[PDB]
């Protein structure tokens, strides 16, 4: 016995993602690009 609005059950996974997916999405975004800001910045110095 539970909600999952015996239909909301599915769309949930999507809404439930509206807060989750998105979360783990921007999460690994500013956590990778940043890493670039650390390298990409000290990476455009050397060229040879």
């Amino acid at each position: 016995a539970d909600k999952s609005d015996l239909g909301y059950t599915g769309l949930t996974d999507e809404q439930a993602q509206e807060l989750h997916s998105v979360y783990m999405s921007g999460l690994w975004l500013f956590s990778a690009v940043a890493i670039v800001a650390h390298l990409a910045v000290y990476i455009w110095r050397p060229w040879f």
